[PDB]
């Protein structure tokens, strides 16, 4: 037996249109204003001058000041979820990244880059490498502690105390680091990048109950969109236990309306079918596949 999505995924293939497919998705693409991102006050705000927020669907700081923070919330009204995608933090953006966490009540951040890549700083250092060594981000009056950390081959999960200097509360924020996933690429096989969703979808960062998760890589666009494909669809064939039902390039279509580029290659939005591909067998019932992703990830 074969799915809906597997076997538009075999004809892409034999045709080898894969470039084609993807263009075509850029072409139907979105186009909405960011004239705030492009304000001159914000040019040292957005690390790449072509990635920039929609006006529409930007995070907004509740800062008096400048409000402005290159992210965007993803709202997928049909399956329910919501995440905000970003770039990585500048080193002066950080404590504007923070403040959104605590503002928008988020419980968990994922990171899929690197802080160095290709030669390049891609991102702030962000958050803090030692216990002993807090950081306080003095423009938004917020103090960050590094409680934990459980460091695996290819990612590590951070647990973080981020706290209001303003009132004393405190919360826990968890962080899922991928660091095995390439700037432009793809990740090294099905099975370890849903180990690693998994993972963020059991620690409950996902939940209804808490803000949208923050997602970033160092655009927040092409790692960040794949992953967020890949679990939109797979929560939409769960709602409705129905892999037919889940149009990937469509479902694809409607985050862009949110925000800009999401994917960034052709082989990435391949990756995002083998991946939803994949994790149907979970969604339709057979939990043992992720043992075999565990397995197949080498994490020890
Ligand atoms: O980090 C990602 O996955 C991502 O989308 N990166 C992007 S998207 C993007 C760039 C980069 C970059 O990292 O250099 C450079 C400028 N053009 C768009
Ligand atoms: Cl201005
Ligand atoms: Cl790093
Ligand atoms: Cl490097
Ligand atoms: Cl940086
Ligand atoms: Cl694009």
């Amino acid at each position: 037996a074969s799915m809906e999505m597997e076997k538009e995924f075999e004809q892409i293939d034999k045709s080898g249109s894969w470039a084609a497919i993807y263009q075509d998705i850029r072409h139907e693409a979105s186009d909405f204003p960011c004239r705030v991102a492009k304000l001159p006050k914000n040019k040292n705000r957005n690390r790449y001058r072509d990635v920039s927020p929609f006006d529409h669907s930007r995070i907004k700081l509740h800062q008096e000041d400048n409000d402005y923070i290159n992210a965007s919330l993803i709202k997928m009204e049909e399956a329910q979820r919501s995440y905000i995608l970003t770039q990585g933090p500048l080193p002066n953006t950080c404590g504007h990244f923070w403040e959104m966490v605590w503002e928008q009540k988020s419980r968990g951040v994922v990171m899929l880059n690197r802080v160095m890549e290709k030669g390049s700083l891609k991102c702030a250092q962000y958050w803090p490498q030692k216990e002993e060594k807090e950081m306080i981000f003095e423009d938004t009056n917020l103090k960050l502690t590094l409680i934990s950390e459980d460091i695996k081959s290819y990612y590590t999960v951070r647990q973080l105390e981020l706290e209001n200097l303003t009132t004393q509360e405190t919360r826990e924020i968890l962080h899922f680091h991928y660091t095995t996933w390439p700037d432009f690429g793809v990740p090294e096989s099905p099975a370890s990048f849903l180990n690693f969703l998994f993972k963020v979808r059991e620690s409950g960062s996902l939940s209804p109950e808490h803000g949208p998760v923050v997602v970033h890589c160092s655009a927040g666009i092409g790692r960040s969109g794949t992953i967020c494909l890949a679990d939109t669809c797979l929560l939409l064939m769960d709602k409705r236990k129905d892999p037919s039902s889940v149009d990937i390039k469509k479902v694809l279509l409607e985050m862009r309306k949110f925000r800009m580029g999401l994917i960034q290659t052709a082989d990435q939005l391949r990756f995002s079918y083998l991946a939803v591909i994949e994790g149907a067998k979970f969604i339709m019932g057979d939990s043992s596949v992720q043992d075999q992703w565990k397995e197949l990830s080498h994490e020890d």
